[PDB]
């Protein structure tokens, strides 16, 4: 065919990316209809095979890699960065960027915007080791930490300005979405909590602060954030902002616990006055084999305990507050785009059992 | 003329009554062109005179009057109610509306639609002597207490159900509007204490408590409540439904504080930690004439100080947490009207100066 335009997105395999692949394709997309060419790390997964997304297999932090095998892609119109090296570690993050900012700018000439997704962690801090107070906006100045997404946001900056590209930063909230290959998926990693609860015939017992299970909380779909990208990328009035992007709802973790139990058909033990946060993490530390089992049992697509859950970052989940942010900017320029929170967090689930990566039931 | 539809605002002088006698007239207004019959109590108010509504005063609550001046209203096609009597009595609000009804529904033939306001007291109870959590969804069960809201909705379901009329319940969150004949204006309360610090060389010091200064609150703008009801009232879609109206995002009244000494040119003193709540209510006690002469120096329109401040009722929303609503269900049906809260405040205390009820700056 010709298309219309033509999107790189790197990180394909991510609980953003993933959805892009998704988003990209449907005929009444934004400056559809879209090519799609999909980079991440590994061998394309056997879910993505079905997918008609054009998969690159590239380490983005190996220049000369990354040279090759994307200069030859002439046709590119649109960069969707969503993707992180795993770690905050400042520079190995900014080589991923900057390779792929330097491999593509030179060899595609109708290339007309470069969208980045950073977080909400620009307000707050960074996972190791001060917090601006809430709703965060997209104006309040940078906190004095080493957050990577500093070095993306000038590595931007300076590569969009210096070539008349435009550009977007989107700041999501935590991410509800289906991809069992994201390293932060908080509907994937309490999806298979609960399913082990289960298979052990234990209650859903929630190991949380007593704050997160009572204070509101915002996310955003992995879908939402699909759309908002995209539109940010075609709508002219978008261009050259930075934007937070979330469901545009608050919920409190207590109400989702309950339907969590309900979605698996067990008991809940909600938190209890005066008990205190346990590690998930530590809590699940030898389960990969009963994972591995649930998985053969129900021929799931395969996948390790430590691939599809991060009991690590439920644990952050679960000891945080104070973190809404506020979609007004998004909305005054006009996108309108919202989920209701519930329904959202209902429909990652049931997307994660239509995909096979989590039981029936 | 002829006109498309017809209105009665009964509350017209109210903070929601105000702005519908305002949104009605615009041009681009759905089910326009309108015509306005405003009802309230007082002989209609000097600002309201330059208005085009028709203006009926009426004690709503005398079933002989409000038959002989609402009975040859013919052509009305739509009520608003947003009225109440001024306390939380269940029968005395309840006649109020019956009357409406019963002096309206027989007499004008084309009436369509009926929408009641109450509001997100529904959900937690009443200002004299529990609650449901939040964020409050309008299919939240009544309470068990005596909340005239109750009343209210039975009357509004029988009398249209046996009258083949359309109806709607309204819920709007605390209300950002600009009327000084309210009963509940916080935004002219908080203009009223800014104006009397500034006048006494005192800095706006915050009397709340410091859940309310710290916590996430909600809120509407009054036009975008007369826009929501309007929409309810001609929107197929919208027809026989419990609605929350809200701004659709939310703040913290320690921002909100500080815009607010900002806006009078004078120093805050913010919440302080371990102080507890003093009553604004006493610490205004008389402070009348300080009022009476502020009005007199700059030449406001003259209001009494209970009148267009309501002190004790900022004393409850600084007492108050945890108030969240939803909007979740009217964006479902269609209806993305929104507000920044941030700038809906600063454009009732515009507003308020606009129509020199408060001091300009
Ligand atoms: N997951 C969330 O809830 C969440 C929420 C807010 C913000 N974010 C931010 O979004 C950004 C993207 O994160 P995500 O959660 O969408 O990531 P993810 O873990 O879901 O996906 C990571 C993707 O990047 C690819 N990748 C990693 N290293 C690579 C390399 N060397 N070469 C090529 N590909 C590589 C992976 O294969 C994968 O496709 C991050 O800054 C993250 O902090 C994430
Ligand atoms: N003000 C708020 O912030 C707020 C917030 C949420 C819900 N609500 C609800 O909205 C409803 C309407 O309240 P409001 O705050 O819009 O009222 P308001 O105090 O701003 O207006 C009251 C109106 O009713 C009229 N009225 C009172 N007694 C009357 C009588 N006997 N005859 C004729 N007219 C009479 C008054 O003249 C006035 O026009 C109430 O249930 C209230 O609890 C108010
Ligand atoms: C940990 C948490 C809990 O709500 C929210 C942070 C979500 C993400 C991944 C932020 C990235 O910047
Ligand atoms: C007191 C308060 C503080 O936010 C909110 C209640 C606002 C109103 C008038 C509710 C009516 O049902």
């Amino acid at each position: 065919k010709s298309y219309k335009s033509v999107a790189l997105v790197v990180g394909v395999t991510g609980i953003v990316g993933s959805s892009l692949a998704e988003v990209l394709k449907l005929p009444d997309t934004p400056g559809g209809p879209w090519k799609v060419y999909g980079v991440a790390r590994r061998p394309c997964p056997v879910w993505l095979a079905k997918k008609p997304v054009e998969y690159i297999q590239c380490d983005v932090s190996d220049n000369q890699e990354t040279i090759s095998k994307l200069s030859p892609l002439k046709d590119i119109t649109h960069i969707f960065y969503v993707s992180w090296i795993g770690s905050e570690d400042c520079q190995t993050n900014a080589t991923m960027f900057k390779n792929i900012l330097n491999s593509v700018i030179p060899n595609a000439s109708n290339l007309q915007h470069v969208c980045l997704q950073t977080g909400i962690k620009h307000y707050f801090g960074i996972f190791e080791e001060v917090p601006h107070d809430s709703p965060f906006t997209e104006d309040l100045p940078r906190l004095n930490v080493p957050n990577f997404y500093h070095d993306l946001e000038d590595i931007l900056y300076e590569e969009t300005g210096k070539n008349n590209l435009t550009w977007s930063v989107h700041r999501p909230a935590l991410v509800f979405g289906f991809s069992p290959c994201s390293m932060m998926n908080i509907v994937s990693t309490l999806c298979v909590y609960a399913t082990i609860c289960k298979h052990e015939n234990k209650a859903l017992v929630y190991p949380g602060s007593k704050n997160s299970w009572n204070c509101y909380a915002d996310a955003v779909d992995a879908d939402l954030v699909a759309e908002h990208e995209i539109w940010a990328a075609v709508d002219p009035k978008a261009k050259n902002q930075v934007l937070n992007c979330n469901n545009g709802d608050v919920f409190k973790w207590k109400h989702i616990w309950k339907k969590l139990a309900e979605e698996f058909g067990i008991e809940m033990v909600g938190y209890v006055e005066g008990k205190e946060q346990v590690s998930l993490a530590e809590l699940m530390k030898d389960k990969d084999q009963v994972w591995d089992e649930i998985v053969k049992k129900n021929n799931l697509v395969p996948t390790k305990l430590k691939e599809i859950a991060a009991f690590w970052f439920a644990d952050i989940a679960f000891c945080s507050e104070n973190l809404i942010s506020s979609m007004n900017k998004s909305k005054e320029l006009g996108f309108l785009g919202f989920r209701n929170s519930m329904k959202s967090f209902v429909s990652c689930i049931d997307k994660m059992r239509d995909y096979r990566f989590i039981p029936a039931s």
